[PDB]
């Protein structure tokens, strides 16, 4: 009927999805085993606590609701922690991955849209990285999501599954009506650790390098608002319901940010200056890295609307301790 299970729907950008898949009369219909995301996020539909592991809770609940589509978001993902704790990675990204496709598959649950990475490229040769690119990832996350790719492609031939693999970079901002935010903790992303350190609710913020070969000196990466990655998530449920092919695109504004710009803007924005602290730049660090666009133009009809960096800063900063002035 409507129901669509949102699987990680307690997270950030689950729960953020969820709001909007209400919005558009689907209901959404949440799996999430609260390791890292918040009961209290699930506010649009249904609440089922478990873990993609547990093959027959995940069975059961899709035999219950009978959903249209099922979204995953559901995984690590933090870099520093994959290289010195792949186990978990491996784990939880593959593993639990692999449960949540034979859920699918044995249940004839068809319409699979899985949040990937840009990270599965590594180091690109040209700028912006289209899907073209080759894919060698340097690190666990990257390494294991590049896996699900695969597999999902494998579940297509041998299944008949269907799915939309939707790559991006860094999630930022936050819902414009101010009631739906990132909570991690350890909170390892740049734009809350940047709010974090002007609100004093980190000391400092370590920013390795000034002198890239970027316009300002500082690195350049990509950023795209939660919101709009909630519409593509939602735009690819319907592009598979409306008997589209599979697909792999990336998401972003196909422009990227360096951390002087961030940093300038949340000082502009709320008045409270982020207190870095410059370190020298590690060897063989990308200057800069953002991804090419227009495929998910052509094949979903996306484009972002909600991630040029103001609303970013603007709708993540009451958040963290700051004040938009
Ligand atoms: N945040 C980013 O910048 C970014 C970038 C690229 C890709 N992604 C992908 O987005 C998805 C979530 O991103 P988030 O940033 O919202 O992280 P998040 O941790 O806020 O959400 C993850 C959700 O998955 C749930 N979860 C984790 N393992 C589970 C399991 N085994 N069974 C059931 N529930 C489980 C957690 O409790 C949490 O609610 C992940 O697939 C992540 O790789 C995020
Ligand atoms: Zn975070």
């Amino acid at each position: 009927a409507n129901n669509v299970l949102v699987v990680g729907g307690a997270g950030f950008i689950g729960s953020h999805t969820a709001k909007l898949l209400a919005g558009q009369g689907y209901a959404p219909v949440v799996y999430d085993n609260l390791s890292t995301g918040h009961q209290s996020a699930v506010r649009w539909g249904d609440f089922v606590e478990g873990d993609i592991l547990d093959q027959a809770r995940l069975v059961e609940t899709m035999e219950k609701y009978a959903p249209v589509a099922v979204i995953h978001f559901a995984a690590s993902a933090y870099v520093g922690e994959s290289v010195e704790d792949p186990a978990k990675y491996y784990r939880n990204n593959v593993g639990g991955t692999q449960s949540l496709l034979d859920a699918c598959r044995l249940t004839r649950t068809q319409n699979v849209i899985f949040s990937s990475s840009c990270a599965t490229y590594g180091v690109p040769s040209r700028l912006p990285i289209g899907e073209g690119e080759a894919q060698n990832p340097i690190n666990p996350y990257g390494r294991t999501k590049l896996i699900a790719e695969h597999m999902l492609a494998d579940y297509a031939v041998a299944y008949g599954l269907r799915y939309v693999a939707l790559r991006y970079f860094n999630a930022s901002g936050a819902d414009i009506d101010g009631e739906l935010g990132e909570k991690h903790d350890p909170e390892t992303h740049l734009i809350p650790r940047a709010m974090m350190a002007a609100a004093g609710r980190l000391d400092v913020l370590e920013v390795y390098g000034d002198d890239y070969e970027t316009p300002d000196g500082t690195c350049i990466r990509d950023y795209i608002h939660v919101t709009d990655l909630a519409r593509a998530h939602v735009l690819a449920v319907e592009h598979l319901k409306e008997a589209g092919g599979n697909l792999a695109v990336n998401l972003g504004t196909g422009r990227g940010t360096s951390i002087r710009e961030i940093v300038q803007s949340i000082g502009r924005l709320t008045g409270r200056s982020v207190p870095v602290a410059m370190r020298a730049r590690r060897a063989g660090d990308p200057p800069a890295l953002y991804a090419d666009p227009a495929l998910a133009a052509e094949k979903l009809g996306f484009h972002t609307v909600y991630s040029d960096l103001d609303t970013i800063i603007r709708t993540a900063a009451p958040h963290f301790g700051l004040e938009v002035r």
